[PDB]
């Protein structure tokens, strides 16, 4: 299984200056619930913006840098290498990897942040014409999580 995993706002912003534009503890909980024991694939800039591998899953970084080595992180050098990875693989980031991967994934897991943020990095455009809503669950607003967000699981038609 090859899925996308992504949080994006109303205009499809996903990043700003190496950050998530927003602070949403619920979404980070959802990510580690979904991907624990699985594989996260990410471009070099996504990885460099986090800074360490994420515990209790495989962290695969895609780069053309042959010197690139980080403890706890496997390295691949072509989009093609992705398809040789055993298990449930989630495309995790970023703009440029989603651009490469969106036409190929079986499956998309999207948190829609119902806000409009300043951003520099975007998720690709997509129509529900091609994707069917497996599920749509509103996140709960509270003290810590103060932006409306919706979990969508979209499956290619
Ligand atoms: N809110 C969210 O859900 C998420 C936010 N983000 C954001 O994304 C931002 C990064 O922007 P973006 O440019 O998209 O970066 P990416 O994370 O997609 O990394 C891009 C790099 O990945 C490598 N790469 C991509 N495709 C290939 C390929 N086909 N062959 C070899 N190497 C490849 C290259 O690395 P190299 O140049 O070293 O050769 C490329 O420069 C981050 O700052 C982060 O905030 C990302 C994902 C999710
Ligand atoms: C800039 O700093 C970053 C930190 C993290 C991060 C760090 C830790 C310690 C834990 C977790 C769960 C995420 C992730 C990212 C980027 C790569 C992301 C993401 C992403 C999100 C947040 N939500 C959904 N749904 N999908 C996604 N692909 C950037």
């Amino acid at each position: 299984t090859l899925s996308i995993l992504v949080a994006h706002d109303l205009q499809r912003v996903i990043g700003f200056e190496n950050q998530l534009p927003w602070h949403l503890p619920n979404d980070l909980k959802h990510v580690k619930k979904l991907s624990t024991g699985h594989t996260l694939v990410m471009g070099r800039k996504t990885f460099e913006s986090i800074g360490k591998p994420l515990p209790n899953r495989r962290n695969v970084v895609l780069t053309s840098d042959t010197s690139f080595n980080v403890e706890g992180v496997d390295v691949i050098h072509s989009i093609e290498d992705i398809y040789q990875l055993p298990g449930h693989v989630f495309i995790f980031g970023g703009q440029t990897l989603f651009e490469e991967m969106i036409d190929k994934v079986d499956d998309m897991y999207i948190t829609v942040i119902e806000g409009k943020f300043r951003g520099d990095t975007f998720f690709p455009p997509y129509t529900f014409e091609d994707w069917e809503v497996a599920s749509s669950v509103e996140g709960k607003l509270d003290e810590k999580n103060t932006i409306p967000h919706t979990f969508l699981h979209l499956i290619r038609k």
